[PDB]
């Protein structure tokens, strides 16, 4: 019988072009997996769920999931979502590889199905800080967070690592997801002189800081984390995204591995950007840990994916005993116009 997948992802709301990469990666792998036989015989099943970006209705997925008798999930992308979904699919025999939740609380519960493709935010927020004091050693730096976990736990981490390599913010404020008049945060931060903005948060409420900040006069490079890779930033922020810097994994997209998948994804209408080769890869990983387990209970992949080592999208992937991959580190990207005219990340 079809081995049940779910896609737990924001399809909708503010981090749809998000949700967009994570379901369109992982049905082209179980595209790919059920054209090479499936998974150990059996063809994979995808159910998709819309999270909305929203815990509750992300429980309320996480519910659909159980009802359908979902054995595996790929998601979700928020990790307000994904941890407290992470604790009913714990409950109900369901195993969860997120490719984007990068909150260190997810893999640090003891839980023995929480899984990632992704790397976490004290790793990020480690590269950030030291980059911040190695190249912006006598700047005023503003330290910005959107109030969640997740952004105010990469501003604290980031925090943290600059703190201990000689810089001290000039600011440290918290904003609410959804508010988009920064003129009064802006303008403290003109007034105290501030060149760097370091936000601790998402694609929506950078590109509206870039966007007034550049508006209003405040001459300041915004430095992010991985919740800003998206061609969506520069359509909010416009022009203004220029220089702007943000932490990531190593572009998948460029593997030479991948050069006829991303090829294939194009001819499909969808350019597979950022997180779509981590989906892709959190459905190898599953496929390949299944095979090495000789089952497909989620309980004995997990126990699998901790043992050996699987082929993906990502390069060759293992997992330590809490679920976190070893893959390579975060680097340091730009953004500048690309090749076909584009303003994007590129690596530094």
């Amino acid at each position: 019988m079809d081995v049940v997948i779910a896609v737990g992802a924001p399809l909708t709301g503010p981090n749809a072009a998000f949700g967009a990469q994570i379901q369109k990666g992982a049905e082209q792998a179980a595209k790919d997996i059920n054209a090479a036989g499936g998974i150990n015989g059996e063809q994979i099943k995808i159910v998709l769920g819309d999270d909305v970006s929203d815990p509750k209705q992300g429980i309320s997925v996480a519910n659909k999931f159980v009802a359908d008798g979902v054995k595996f999930v790929v998601g979700h992308f928020n990790s307000g979502v994904s941890i407290p979904a992470s604790e009913v699919y714990a409950e109900n025999g369901i195993l969860e590889i997120t490719p984007a939740a990068t909150n260190p609380v997810f893999t640090e519960r003891g839980l023995w199905n929480t899984f990632r493709t992704c790397g976490r935010d004290d790793q990020q927020g480690g590269i950030a800080g030291k980059y911040l004091a190695d190249h912006f050693k006598d700047a005023k730096v503003a330290i910005i967070h959107d109030k969640t976990p997740y952004g105010q736990g990469l501003a604290d981490e980031t925090k943290k690592a600059a703190n201990a390599a000689g810089v001290t913010e000039v600011m440290y404020e918290g904003v609410n997801v959804g508010d988009k008049d920064f003129s009064a945060l802006i303008s403290k931060m003109k007034e105290a002189g501030v060149s760097i903005i370091y936000w601790g948060g998402l694609h929506t409420e950078a590109g509206l800081i870039i966007r007034q900040a550049a508006d209003q006069g405040l001459k300041a490079k915004l430095v992010s984390g991985d919740g800003i890779v998206s061609n969506e930033l520069a359509s909010i922020a416009g022009d203004a995204v220029e220089g702007t810097l943000n932490t990531f994994g190593p572009d998948p997209t460029l593997r030479p591995e991948n050069k006829e998948l991303v090829e294939k994804f194009k001819a499909a209408g969808f350019n597979p950007e950022a997180y779509t080769l981590y989906s892709y890869a959190a459905m190898q990983a599953i496929a390949g840990a299944a095979k090495a387990a000789g089952s497909v209970e989620p309980e004995k992949v997990a126990e699998a994916l901790k043992k050996g080592s699987f082929p993906t999208a990502l390069g060759e992937i293992s997992f330590d005993e809490k679920g976190d991959p070893k893959l390579p580190g975060y680097v340091m990207y730009e953004w500048k116009k690309g090749p076909d005219g584009k303003f994007t990340y590129i690596q530094q």
